[PDB]
Formats: C-alpha cells, sequence, structure tokens
C-alpha cells in the first residue's frame, strides 16, 4: 500500500493510499564438454545456434547443442548453458609498450597477428590485427590525435604542458601559457573537467586560445588519460594531443578480438603472432565444473563423457542441490557399442532416481549434412533436449528420436530386459511401413517399481517443480508477514489457487479443496493437503467379450 | 462540563452546562555522528534532505539521514533526530566596536569574511558579508537613520539632546530644545514611548517641529536603543538619528549567518576572515551526548561509529529510558569485512535483548551518484530507516535492501550460523533471474529463542508500543479523578475501546472482551486482561500426502 | 514477570506487569579417525560434505563422512561430529623477522611456499602465498602505506616523529614539528585515538598539515602498531606511514592460509618452503581422544578401528557418559571378513548394551566412482548415520543399507546364529527378482532378550530420550521455585503436557493420566507415573483357519 504523499503534512490536505496488489518453470538445460571457445569455468545462455558458434568456434560441445534442439522440432527451443571443461589460457605477447592478451583461449588464439604502424603524414599510430580463421583484417586508423589547440594572438610565443600526479601517472592539470607567466590553466582532477569535451569548449571560449574536436569519430576521451606534454610551441603549429593509450581502449574495450593493458613507452612494433595459447591438460575430476551450475537455475544435465567416474560426479552432484532446495537430473550414456552386461554395470553402480543411463548408440545427421556416428552419451542430449521441451508432468516414453539409424536393433526381449533393469532402450518400429525409432520408456536407474516417483522421470519431474514451486511463493509471501485473524484464510485461499493453476496446465489431475486445512500456531504455520498426482500411461488392459444378436423383419 | 455563564448570577436567569466530551505511535528514527554543521548536543528534527544538508554540510551524518529514507521508498518518510559528536565552537573575531561571532560551528566558519563601509553620501555605515562557500554575498546599505527633524520655525535656532542612564547605558529622554528653555520632551523609559514610530508622530503634531520614517524599510527600532546626541543643529539641515547597533540586530537577529554583539565606539573596519573556529577533539565517551536524546521521543538509534565501546554506551542508555518508561532500542554494525570469529566476539559482549548486530557491509549508489563503500553499521541505518517506516509490530524479515553490492556474500550454512549466533546477515537471492537482497532475520543479540518477546524485535516493539502507549493514556484519563460508582465499568469500557483500536490496527491478533476484569479498592485500581500478541511467520510446514483417484465413463 | 518501569517511583502513576510465560533431540553423530586436516583433539561440527572436504582434505574420516548421509537418501542428513586422531603439527619456518606458522596441521603443510618482495616504486612490501594443492596462489600487494602526510607551510621545514612505549613496544605518541619547537602532538594511548582514522581528519583540521587515506582498500589500522619514525622531512616529499607488521595481521587475521608472528627487523626474503610438518605417531590410546565428546551432545558414535582395545575403551566410555547423565551408544565392526568365531570373541569381551557389534563387510561406490572395498566397522558408519537419521524410538531392522556387495553372503541358519549371541548380521535377499540387502535385527551385544531395553537398541534409545529429556526440563523449570500449594497440580500438568507430545510424536505408546501422581514435602517433590513403551515389532504369527460354506439358488 503506497501512499500519497509519501511526505507527511500536518496541514490541511488529502491523503490516497494506493493498493497496487490483484493487478500484478524454463526447466532449463545443461551441457557440458570439450570445446574450442569460451572462459574456463564459466557458464553462457544459449538461445540460438548462432551465439554458440561464435562462443564455442568447434567440438563435440557444440554438436550436443546441435541435436538438442533438433530432437523436438514441434516443441520450443528452451535456453541451453553449456561450459568448457578444457583449462585454456589467452595467448598473449609482451612487445613494445603495450602488453597484448587475446580474448580467445585455447590453441586458436595463437593466429592472431597484432602490429602497429606509425602514420608520418598525420603523426598518428595505425593498429591491424589479422585472423585468418574468421577471416578478419580491420584497421584502427588515426589512433590518437583527439584534437588540436591554436594560438592566434599577437605575442611573440605561446606553450602549453601537462601536468601527471606522480602516485597514479594520470594527468591532472592542462596549463596554457603565453611568453613565461601562465595565462589559464585546466584542473583535470575531476568534477568541471571529467571528460575532454568540457575543455574544448572553454578554450574557444578565449580571444587567442582556439580548439576543434578531431573528425575522425567522436573519442570523448577522459581527461585523466591524456599524455604528458611540456613545452610545445603553439603558434608554429598546431599541436595534437596524442593520449595513444587512452584511444587504443576506446575503440578495443568492447569490440574487436584482442585487448589491451600498459605494462613504458608505446612505439611501432612489427607484425607478429601471439604466443602461450594452451587449451591444457583436462581435468582430472568434474567436481569443480558442476558446481557453477549450482545456482543456474537448470534441471536436466547430460555431461559429455562415458568414463564411469564423470557419471558418478554428476550422481552425486544432482543429488546435493536436490538436497539443498534445487533438485535436477542427469541423463549419461556408455561408450559406443555397449553390452547388456556392460550396462548392467553402470546402471548397479549408480542407482540413483535421480540418474538415466542410456544404451543406444547411433548416427545422427547434421545440419552441415556429417553422417556422424556418435556414442551413447550424445544420444541422451536429445533425450535431454526432448524432455526439456515437453512441458512439466510430460514423459518422453513412446515418443519420436529423429536418428538415421542405430548400432545395436535390440529384439522384443532384449528391450524387455533392460527396462527390468531400470535402462532406457530405443527400439526400431517395424510394425509399419513408415519405420521410425521411439523411446520405449524413460524407467531410471531405481529399480524399485513400487514408487513411481523414483522409478519414473515424469512422475517425479511434477513432483519435484510442484514441491520446489511451493516453497518459493510461499516464502516470499507470507513469511514476515503479520499474524492477523484472517492469516489461515489468505493461506487457504493462495494454496487453492496455485493448485488451480496447476490443474489448469495439467500438472496434476485434481486436488480436493476442502481437504486442504491451514493450522497457524505463533511462528509455526502448518499446512495440510491431498493432491492426486499426474500419471502417463503405461499399461493399457481391453477385455473384449463376443455375444449373439438375434434379427428379425 | 464547561459551564455557561462562568460567573454565578443569582437573579433569574438560564444556566447551560457545556459537555464536550465525546467528539474529542510515530515511531521517530534517530541517529549520531560526524557532521560538518548544526550547534554541538543539539537535537535536530529532520523531516526533508533539504533541511538537513543546511543544517548539516556534509559528513557521514548526512549521508546516513540520505540512506534512511531510501531504504523504504514505498513507506512514508518519518522524522529523524540527528546529533553532532564534534564539540565545535563558533568563529569569532572582535574588530571595531562589535564582537562578531558566528553562528556556523568548526572549520567552515573561518571562511566568513564581515566587513564595514561609511557611505560619505548618505553618512550611513555598510555592511557586506561574503562567504564564497555558499556564494552567499550580501550588502546591507542604509545602517542606522531610521528618521529626520527638522525645524521650520523663525527662532534663531533649535537644537535637541538624547539622555542615557547610566546604569543601563540606554536612552531614556529625547528633549526637543528651541533657543534656551526647553519646548517639549519625550519620555523613553516605556509605555506610550516604547518604539520611535509614536515619537514620530507627536513631533508632526507640533506647529513648528517635522519629522519623518526613513524610506529604507519598516525599521521600527525601540526608543531605548537611540544613539546618544546632544547639541545637534535642527535649522541649518535635517539631523539623523543614527541609532548604529539597534539597526544591525533588527537585519541580523533572525537573518543572515553572523551575529552581532556590542562590547566602545562603532566604527568602519576593513574586510577581514574570522578565527577561532575549531571542531575540536572528538569526544571520549558519547554517554552525555546520548542523555539528550532522552525525552526527544525517538525508539530506534543508530550510532555511527564501530568502536565496540561506542556501542555499550548505546546498549546500556536504551536499557536506562526503557527502565524509566520509554523503551528504546539500537542497531549497531561493526567495521568492515568482519569475519564471523569477531562478529561473535561483539554480540557474546552485548548479550542485550535491545541491542541488533549487522555483519554484512557493502556499497550504496547516493543521490550524487557515488558508489560509495560504507561499512557495517551504515547499513544499520537502512535497517532502522526500514524498521521505523514499517506499521508497529511488523517485521524487517525477508525485506528488500536495495544494496548495490556485499562485500561477503554468505552461503546458506553461513546465515544459518550468524542466525544461531543472534547475528543479522543480508543474504543474496541467486534462485531467480532477478536476483535481490533480503534480510532473514530480525533477531536481537539475546539468543534465547524460547522468550520471542526479547529475542524478535518485532514482537518486542508492539510489546512496548503497547504497554507504554497503556500506560500514559490511563494516567491522564483516571488518575485525580473520583472513584464513582461506575468507575469500574468506565475503566472497562475504556480498555475494550484501546483493544479494539488495536486490532483494527492488526498491533495485536485478538484479545477476549469477558475475560477483562477491573478491580477498584480504594486508591488503588487493579486490572487484568488478556491479549493475544500479533506474531511474524518464520516457519511454514507443509503435509503434501499423493492419493490415487479412480475415473469413470 | 517483568514489571513496568522497572524503576518504582512512588508518586502518583499507572503500573503494567507483563507475564510472557504462555507463548515462549537432534541426535547428533559422531566419527573419529585418521585425517589429513583439521586441528588435533578439537571437534568440529558438520553439516555439508562441501565443509567437511575442506576441513579434512582426505583420509578414512571423510570417506564416512560420505557414507553416513549416504546410507538414508529419504531422511534429514544430520549433524556429524568428528576428529582427528593424529597428534599432527602446524608447519613454521623462522626466516626473516616474522615466525611463519601454518594453518593446516599435517605433512601436507610442507608443501606451502611464503616469500616477501619489496616494490622500490612504491616502497611497500609483496607478499606472495604459493600451495599448489589447492591451486591457491595470491598476491598481498601494497603491504603497509597506510597513509600521507604533507605540509604545505612557507616554514623552512617541518618533520614528525613516533615514541614507542619501552615496556610494550607500542607507539604512544605522534609529534609533529616545524623548525625546532613542537607544533602539536597526538596521544595514541588510547580514547580519543584508539584507531588511526581520527589522527587522519585531526591532521586535515590543520592550516598547513594534510593527510590522506592510502586508496589500497580500508585499513584502519590500530594507532598503537604504527612503525618507530624519527626526523622525516615532509616538506620535501610525502612520508608514508609503514606498519608492515600491523598491515599483514588485517589480510593474514582471518583470511589465507598462513599465519605470521614478530620474534627483530621485518625484511624481504625468497620464497621457500615451510618445514616442521609431522602428523606424528599414531596414538597409543583413545581414551583422551573420547573425552572431547563428553560435553558435544552426541549419542551415537562409531570408532572406525579394528582394534578390541579401541572398542573396549568405547565402550567405557558411553557408559562412563551414561551414569553422568548423557546417555550414548557404539557401533563398531572387526576386520575385514571376520569369521564367526572370531566375532564371538569380540561380542563376549565386550558384553556391553551400550555397544553393538557388526559383522558384515562390503564394497560401497563412493560419489568419486570407486569400488573401496572397506571393513566392517565402515559398515557400521552407515548403520550408524541410518539411526541418527531416524525418529527417537525407532529401529533399524529390516531396513535398506545400499551396499554393492558383501564378502560374506550368511544362509539362514548363519544368520540366526549371529542373532542369537547378540551380532549384527545383514542378509542379501533372494526371494524377489529386485533383490536387496537388509538388516535383520538390531539386537546389542547384552545377548539377555528377558530385558528388551537392554537387548533392543530402539527401545533404550526411547528409555534413555525419554529420561534425560524429563531429567533436564524438570530441573530447568521446578527447582528454585516456592512451594506454592498449587505446585503438585503444576508439576501434575507440566508431566500430562510432556507425555502428551511424547504420544503426539509417537515416542510412546500411552500413558494413564490418571495414574500420574504427585507428592510434594519439603524440599523433596516425589513423582510417579506410567508409561507404556513404544516397541519394534519382530514376531507376526498367524492363525489361518479353513471352514466349510454352504451356497444356495
Amino acid at each position: 500500500v503506497e501512499p500519497f504523499p509519501r511526505r507527511p503534512i500536518t496541514r490541511p490536505h488529502a491523503s490516497i493510499e494506493v493498493d497496487t496488489s490483484g493487478i500484478g518453470s524454463e526447466k532449463v538445460f545443461c551441457l557440458i564438454g570439450q570445446a574450442e571457445g569460451g572462459e574456463p569455468n564459466t557458464v553462457y545462455e544459449l538461445r540460438n545456434y548462432s551465439q554458440a558458434k561464435r562462443l564455442f568456434r568447434s567440438g563435440e560441445l557444440l554438436d550436443a547443442i546441435e541435436l538438442a534442439w533438433g530432437s523436438n522440432p514441434n516443441y520450443t527451443a528452451g535456453r541451453i548453458l553449456a561450459m568448457r571443461i578444457e583449462d585454456a589460457k589467452p595467448a598473449s605477447a609482451e612487445i613494445g609498450g603495450l602488453k597484448i592478451t587475446s580474448k580467445i583461449y585455447g590453441n586458436v588464439a595463437n593466429n592472431i597477428q597484432v602490429g602497429l604502424e606509425k602514420n608520418t603524414l598525420s603523426d598518428s599510430l595505425r593498429l591491424r590485427v589479422i585472423f585468418q580463421d574468421d577471416r578478419f583484417n580491420e584497421v584502427y586508423d588515426n589512433i590518437g590525435n583527439i584534437f588540436t589547440i591554436k594560438y592566434k594572438g599577437e605575442e611573440a610565443n605561446a606553450t602549453f604542458s601537462v601536468e601527471h600526479d606522480e602516485e597514479t601517472q594520470k594527468a591532472s592539470r592542462l596549463v596554457l601559457k603565453v611568453g613565461d607567466q601562465e595565462v589559464k590553466s585546466y584542473d583535470l582532477t575531476g568534477g568541471a573537467y571529467d571528460y575532454t569535451n568540457a575543455i574544448i569548449t572553454d578554450i574557444n571560449q578565449l580571444p587567442d586560445f582556439e580548439a576543434k574536436l578531431s573528425p575522425f569519430g567522436d573519442k570523448n576521451l577522459e581527461s585523466s588519460k591524456l599524455d604528458k606534454i611540456e613545452n610545445a610551441n603553439i603558434k608554429d603549429k598546431a599541436v595534437y594531443v596524442k593520449a595513444v593509450f587512452g584511444d587504443l581502449e576506446k575503440q578495443t574495450a568492447y569490440n574487436g578480438i584482442v585487448s589491451f593493458e600498459q605494462l613504458k613507452t608505446i612505439e611501432p612494433f612489427e607484425l607478429t603472432k601471439l604466443k602461450g595459447g594452451t587449451n591444457g591438460e583436462p581435468p582430472a575430476t568434474w567436481a569443480d565444473k558442476l558446481d557453477k551450475f549450482a545456482h543456474e537455475g537448470g534441471y536436466y544435465i547430460v555431461p559429455l563423457s562415458s568414463k564411469q567416474s564423470v557419471h558418478a560426479e554428476v550422481a552425486s552432484f544432482v543429488k546435493e542441490r536436490s538436497d539443498a532446495g534445487e533438485p535436477m537430473r542427469a541423463i549419461v550414456g556408455g561408450g559406443f557399442n555397449e553390452s547388456k552386461e556392460q550396462l548392467f554395470g553402470r546402471q548397479a553402480s549408480l542407482s540413483n532416481p535421480r540418474v538415466s543411463l542410456v544404451a543406444n548408440s547411433g548416427t545422427f545427421v547434421m545440419d552441415d549434412g556429417r553422417k556422424n556416428h556418435v556414442p551413447a552419451y550424445m544420444v541422451a542430449v536429445a533425450l535431454g533436449g526432448l524432455a526439456s521441451g515437453l512441458e512439466i508432468g510430460e514423459s518422453i516414453t513412446f515418443k519420436p528420436l529423429r536418428v538415421s539409424s542405430l548400432d545395436q536393433i535390440y529384439e522384443s526381449i532384449d528391450l524387455d530386459e533392460l527396462n527390468e533393469n531400470g535402462i532406457i532402450s530405443i527400439e526400431f518400429v517395424r510394425n509399419r511401413t513408415n519405420t521410425f525409432f521411439r523411446i520405449v520408456d524413460d524407467v531410471t536407474t531405481f529399480n524399485d517399481k513400487s514408487d513411481p516417483v523414483k522409478a519414473e522421470m515424469a512422475v517425479g519431474e511434477a513432483n519435484d517443480f510442484l514441491v520446489s514451486e511451493l516453497k518459493v511463493q510461499l516464502e516470499d509471501q507470507f513469511i514476515g508477514t503479520r499474524t492477523i485473524n484472517t492469516s489461515a484464510s489468505i493461506i487457504k485461499d493462495f494454496i487453492q489457487s496455485y493448485l488451480g493453476r496447476k490443474k489448469r496446465d495439467n500438472e496434476i489431475q485434481d486436488f480436493p479443496a476442502e481437504d486442504v486445512q491451514v493450522i497457524v500456531e505463533g511462528n509455526e504455520a502448518r499446512i495440510s493437503m491431498t493432491v492426486y498426482p499426474i500419471r502417463s500411461f503405461k499399461k493399457i488392459s481391453v477385455s473384449l467379450v463376443y455375444k449373439q444378436q438375434t434379427l428379425q423383419a
């Protein structure tokens, strides 16, 4: 209830109290794997394939992103979170007065070329960056030369100088001198002369002194970044304030590929390739990498590795966040053409409800046209991408996969054994001319089918979102509010509205409103409710009975 | 019951007895800290930021006032009480016949310039005050020259004189003389000639004598403040009564920055800066400073100091006033980036229910645009300002803080430890894309959670206002009244109405009216009542049960 | 009953008496074993695996903590208390003027590298700490240089000096000198100048002297820790107050890994590894180690050692605390693949009701993915962790263990013999396709089944908590209170409420309220009550009878 006016006034007036009340999940997907681009130990939100390609130049991670969106052409393309396992470092080369560092991480950055050239005609530096891999070749001409200072008085000579603070090595004053005595000085510490634009205007106001901004773009460099000049004759010719280092930052802070830093005097240097780019050895464990996905809001994670050790770390990670109120689930796959006996070993080792094992491996036709044969865990990306695109509580059972072929075409008996052992399998449907692949079931590694929440991904998924969303909403709404007499009624109304939305979105089957009871006593507020969970069909029984009928007339 | 007429009359009449009955907390915030303005050991009521800036030129105290109102944009901006710890003294300079003293206290007053100039054309002084810090430059022209006296008679000469009392050095008589003998005299002791306006009118009434008030404003100076003049020729030229000292007081008693006092003959002096301005050494203890806030009506106090000794003095101060019937509470913070171990030492030392410790420190964006990093106790100002703006019995739990960033982002485990030790902590919410900061709890230093009155600020706040308001109202109403037979019924009705208002304002949950019993015996009047206190939600338990449902048709 | 106002006043007033009454176990787990981190003979409260890993780098103790929480995925993860048996010592190296000591205890601390470098440009020290094991590498630049002092007067020279107390070697005065005579001095003993911040403000107030705080963070070092300087010229250049030792403490008292102490003049030294780290020989007896767990509030303890001597010490320890009013229980296991005959020897030696022996040993799949084969006593951690997570009075009978495999799969006859000898055994259930492991019984070493309190852990656990909780609550409530007439009734009401809560939580079966009798006579207060204890099902008898039924129509 926002009052009006906010400042109280004791004199007669009219006060208006404005009540703004009454008018006021995404299920993000995650991927971890090798890549040739992007910062290490950093999570990037992905919405289009173009963004991923620009960020991740190439690798298995980029293919996983492509396959995730292609698994569900008929559903919305959701967000994807990506990370580079490789501990890459940026290419750098210390030449001249500038410490050159490349924003690209890995061996690809070693091909970057950087060189400075001095234009004798304009007395300005020229930076050129060449990178053949991206076909990038641009020249930053007219570096420095921010503006001119000219003197038209009848005196013998006029000079100007710039003073720098010893501690910070930043310009602090700009004194205009005619003859010996000082005429006027501008303080560059701050305030009135934060930027050079104010300095130019004041110079023109003087009778004899004049100044003009350079035509090569609107620089507007800070006054503190001006270079050190002393005893420069103005009357003979116009003197250009260089500020070479400041101009580079403006044109390279958020543009180009190469960044620059100051160690020294900046001078031209020949075109030389950068060095030091190294992807580095692969990480010993992925536990540190997974921790960065803790508060990113993702639900499904598909580690792009066939190692059983990597699967165990992800299995513990999803369990850890679920215990902390941020449930997650994992889908993994083992190697190339693994047999049933090998798959049982992987499933027995994990035995986690929040982990699913994918057996089938096959070949997928990419956008480039490659019939790239991929291992099992790349198939899990399609299942994970399909699962993320589906609504809350939906299942991936009997859904299409859109796979060109599979290494192993399991028979009916083989599929049953994998299902009994809690392993996801993909069957080639030969019952129709238009043959296609489909997922037999979304069963988890936890083989106890008595508990459908743990056994079935879809049932557990609805429980997690239902429980998690209710947990967050209640805290923001009711905690910290007064325990008024109508608190119990308000809480009951909020619960019914929340459950009604779930029924509206088919996230739950139904709930009895009468059984929703709220008890408030002191700080505690006990709540009890009944909900009929949503379930996915997995068995249809038909009892066909034949009977006789008598005809007449 | 006001009678009418108030004077009794025994003759036949009609008397009317008029009964005017039946038709007939702010929670002010307090701040103490360094400042560059305002009198020492003085409490000033603040309602707008402009008033504080004019009073307090600059310092950490002014920033605290700005932060207090900015912490709750959605609530009313309440009053703030401010004090300057520095024992500043006023700048002064004894030059000429006037003792010059500056109303501004501190080193800033040393820049004040004061000078007198004499206008030969008008024979009047001219005062000019220059103060470059405020860009203040005004001239008080035509000092003195209150009025004229003229004589148009045919006699040879006419003169007037003014006599002053030796003991008081104040004018007592004003005699108009023609030739040698006296014509008429005006007594300036008092009564008919308290002010000079009456003197001017009487002079004009005479045949030959005339007078006119000066056109340079309506002075109306007192007759006692007139200057001493003897044997002044009137016929040759009009004589101006100067009264130089009296005119200065009229134009400077409640205007300008500089005050003046008389030590001596007043004469012009050159423009000279004042001296003696000194903020002084900081106080050894704040106990004397806090005593001035005893009867100011404030509830929340936030000492702007990180010293543990200062916190202890405020901890004792709030306890002292609570024992005297004026409860108060304190919020403090320790230094920059203090660790958990340091915070436990501060909390253990105090162990006061009426004191709260703030751990987090961060940076706030001020109205000027400065990203000023501030210590923990400045964050307490936002909590104190937020608490003051909230209604009675409300809590600051889970409320927003509007802070740019925090030095330490405590994890979930770290926040629990601080809460268990009775320390307020601020958490960065990463569960949503629109991340924001919030207060986990308003727990006090007293760790005994069994007593929510002492442990919880909101619960104790409601108890203090409920108890304090009831204490004051009963004394003003019932003490001193007759113990009539219906006294018990009237007291019971008053209690029910008072408790009904609390329920109306949601300051209490509910009360049973039947249990309210009043017993009157002699001077004593025993009262017993039951009240269900208002409480803030801090735990919500949900028991979700899944069940099967059968569908048909 | 808190009165209001607390200070009595004899004048007429209104007094309010506030009665705050009417509005006002965890079963912690314990572990002892080898570890590569943490202080010796210290108990640390553990709530997350991340905290344990940071504290305990590696060892069997860390695995036990991981296994304890993983044994009960469906129950709350309770607190765990951990201790390092190894008498490790911290690595240290006396080089230069600083005594370097490492907070990490053991041989791992020997890899820590510490080195000081002097920055000629800023005249400030630079500390760098390298520790490859944690990949920790940070540089504490700009050590010292707390603030500057500058003089702008027209005098010939200005100097300042610092005086130190001989007894304490702490700064006491800071004198500013111009020419020969002293101008002003600041007393650093205490009070007005406890911290350097007050000194800086006062210096700026002077006409000529100026000072500015260093920009490299908010240090605010104490004035007593300032370094000794004498006869330092100020006019020529600004003089930096170093205080090298004080700055190190601020940045390392509660940050970093390495602590520092002063023996001497501090000077730079080359990068050198620390020495003296030694885990030490293992303790001869664990009796001293167990004493630290006396008042930590734990109930279950699992010594991570197969030695029979270690088991006996823990067996005596739990008995000792139970006699003192702090009951505890122990679970132990013997070696690898011990036979039945060996297990009988261990059980016969102990014969303690508060000790349980675990026979089975097997392999557990850790979060890292290791199929680590472990001895029997590591299995007891899962049982102990499962028992701690269960409610009060619950049993671990027939509960799942979640173990990959067991060394010995006991037959039906073998399990009965172990149960008859009071030894816990784990059976592989082959009666279903979804085979799993379960605990046959929670019988203690005390084979006398006639006393279920001693024989059964669950029954004895309920008795201990019921007796212990009642013991503590009665002392805090009734001891020290007056023996009023209604004391017996109040005690009876308290007992009924306490027993009602136990029935509400299913900690007891039922109690008759009528039989609760309270007798008060003098100091003594005799109490008598009847309680039906809660019991766990261990035998179900079914009497199935077949009969004939006649049908008609």
